[PDB]
DNA sequence: CGATCACGCAC
DNA sequence: CGTACGTGATCG
């Protein structure tokens, strides 16, 4: 059964083909300064194994990956690539990444190996990564012979399965959205990550020294409150303290114990002082626990930089996520989490933190697709969506709306856009089902276009079975036919939001590739940091802002064209705080 | 010692 | 009511 191939001491020329299947193997999860354990090639040549040492001092092999017209097929191309950056290695021509391929295919079956891919079209001569390596403590790279037939297993297995994985994106008319956006974007995703972002730790340490101070005297005010002391973080000893000792009311239960959430708290603080505190103490700890410490234990302490890692393949509706550090969950909310931002600073002396942020995205987007024409005439008017909101469904003038109907009507906008449930905006309200319908109606009367697009996706995801994004992106949802109604009801909630987040995240995703190559055209020194979703960050010298205000709107607003504006807000500031 | 829960942070 | 990730406590 084994797989021939020449496990080779030296790089010769017709390893260096141009075109091949290429594995450069990263085992470490986090691939940031990590070793690469060896290589594997594939071609009309051959197979062939290179350790790492001997190909990557090969100046031929070295120039054979930075040539652009040496095509490679690759699995998590993105992974090398970093992992070269690190060693001031270029790569470059990659034309194909299965990982992308299969996660435009169905994003659903979580492929994060390429056995798994493989498994998508029936092939199984390749092993899955987790019973090569092992996992957790257990994990080891193993000796050179499993290591070489593991690795040129895959690499055959990428040879073979770029055609048929190309020829069904082509049926799905896919193919576009894997050779110009995602492809295009894992590269600017790859300098993104390598070029980091700079932390002054100093003022991170600075404020966890004050944060400490501050949950000691919590954590003292809740023992005296409480007359007793225990463990605030053990959901169960603080279930214990609230609903015993003190008597609160059980407004909602967990299927283990009694419920502390937040929501449920907030209702509890009129009874006893302690409420109050818990929350604070836990507002406190959650600065303390993951954005100081969490955030240090991250930061390279050399260049005192983090380097986190965009999951491109991951989510389901063509999102990135973040992680180690999720840099897309750094507080803003609230002033006291938001002055962590004080801490993310520019890379290089007399250099600024530049945001874009579009304004509205999921909504305007809704107002292209549904082509509602209430809706659309509220975004062509530039008008603040939740007062417009609120004067349609309550039916006032824009004087007559109070602060609590603005507040309400944007609930109702979140509600349209996650897919409207009126037992999900009664909760969020906390107010009646029967009241959440009526305000879901008089929305629906309002805006007739975006009532009949919510039938319409239903119907279709029902009868092609899976919905699409403006660039073609799709999520299957199976349990759009199923008889039992929460199941079914949530697939059909994501019939109605996949449509939008995704194709929220399609435009931002080619906005990010138009404008790397306006910097380049400019030759600006500005370069992308982070993308959080809607917005975009980027630093650059103090002397490029006045380009930059105008360049990157632009970009992000011409992105793509709707049959409403797109609009993009912009800041500049000293740190990522200022940035507002 | 990994897996799970409950919770809270972003958009 | 949509999409994520990290944490401390607990589970087994
Ligand atoms: O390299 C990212 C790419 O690798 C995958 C696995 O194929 O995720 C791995 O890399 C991560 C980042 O360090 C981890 O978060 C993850 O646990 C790990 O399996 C893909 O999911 C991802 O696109
Ligand atoms: O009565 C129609 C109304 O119900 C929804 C669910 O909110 O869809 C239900 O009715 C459809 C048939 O008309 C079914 O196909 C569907 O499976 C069922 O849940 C809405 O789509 C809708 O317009
Ligand atoms: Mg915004």
């Amino acid at each position: 059964a084994k797989m021939a191939f020449t496990l080779a001491d030296r790089v010769t020329e017709e390893m260096l083909a141009d075109k091949a299947a290429l594995v450069v193997e990263v085992v470490e999860e986090n691939y940031h300064d990590a070793p690469i354990v060896g290589i594997a090639v594939v071609n009309e040549h051959g197979r062939f194994f290179l350790r790492p040492e001997t190909a990557l001092a090969d100046p031929q092999f070295v120039a054979w990956l930075g040539d652009e017209t040496k095509k490679k097929s690759m699995f998590d191309s993105k992974r090398a690539a970093v992992a070269l950056k690190w060693k001031g290695i270029e790569l470059c021509g990659v034309s194909f990444d299965l990982l992308l391929a299969a996660y435009l295919l169905d994003p659903a079956q979580g492929v994060d190996d390429v056995a798994a891919a493989a498994k998508m079209k029936q092939y199984e001569a390749v092993r899955p990564d987790e019973a090569v390596y092992g996992k957790g403590a257990k994990r080891a790279v193993p000796d050179e012979p499993v290591l070489a037939e593991h690795l040129v297993r895959k690499a055959a297995a990428i040879w073979e399965l770029e055609r048929p994985f190309l020829d069904e994106l082509r049926r799905n008319e896919q193919d576009r959205l894997l050779v110009e956006l995602e492809q295009p974007l894992s590269s600017i995703l790859a300098e993104m990550e390598f070029a980091g972002v700079k932390v002054d730790t100093k003022r991170l340490e600075q404020m966890g020294k004050e944060l400490a101070e501050q949950l000691g005297t919590v954590e003292q005010r809740i023992y005296e409150l409480a007359g007793q002391e225990f463990n605030i973080n053990s959901p169960k000893q603080l279930g214990v303290i609230l609903f015993e000792k003190l008597q609160l009311p059980v407004l909602k239960k967990t299927k283990t114990g009694y419920s502390t959430s937040a929501d449920v708290l907030e209702k509890l603080a009129p009874y006893h002082e302690i409420v109050e505190n818990i929350l604070h103490y836990r507002q406190l700890g959650k600065l303390q626990s993951t954005y100081i410490e969490g955030l240090l234990k991250v930061v390279r302490p050399d260049t005192k930089k983090v380097h986190t890692i965009f999951n491109q393949a991951l989510t389901q509706t063509g999102r990135l996520s973040s992680t180690e550090p999720n840099l897309q969950n750094i507080p803003i909310r609230l002033e006291e989490g938001r002055k962590i931002r004080q801490a993310f600073v520019p890379s290089e002396s007399d250099w600024l933190i530049f945001a874009a942020d579009y304004s509205q995205i999921e909504l305007r987007v809704l107002a292209h697709i549904a082509e509602d024409d209430n809706l659309m005439e509220a975004f062509r008017r530039d008008l603040d969506i939740h007062t417009k909101t609120a004067m349609d469904i309550f039916q006032v003038s824009e004087d007559e709306v109070t602060p609590n109907m603005r507040r309400q009507a944007k609930a109702v906008n979140f509600g349209i856009v996650y897919g409207i449930s009126d037992y999900g905006l009664a909760q969020n309200l906390n107010i009646s089902r029967k009241e959440a319908a009526e305000f879901i109606e008089r929305y629906f009367e309002s805006f007739p276009g975006v009532k009949r697009y919510m039938e319409n996706i239903v119907q279709e995801a029902k009868q092609k079975g899976y919905v699409t994004t403006l660039l073609h992106r799709r999520r299957y949802l199976p349990d759009i036919t199923s008889r039992n109604f929460n199941v079914r009801s949530f697939a059909e909630r994501m019939a109605m939001n996949t449509p939008i987040q995704g194709s929220a995240a399609d435009i931002i995703k080619k906005a990010m590739i138009d404008l790397n190559a306006r910097l380049k055209e400019e030759r600006l020194q500005a370069h992308l940091l982070l993308q959080v979703h809607d917005e975009l960050i980027l630093e650059a010298p103090k002397e490029e802002m006045e380009r930059l205000c105008r360049l990157v709107p632009e970009v992000m607003e011409q992105a793509v064209t709707l049959r409403v504006p797109l609009k993009v807000d912009y800041h500049y500031g000293s740190t990522w705080y200022d940035a507002k």
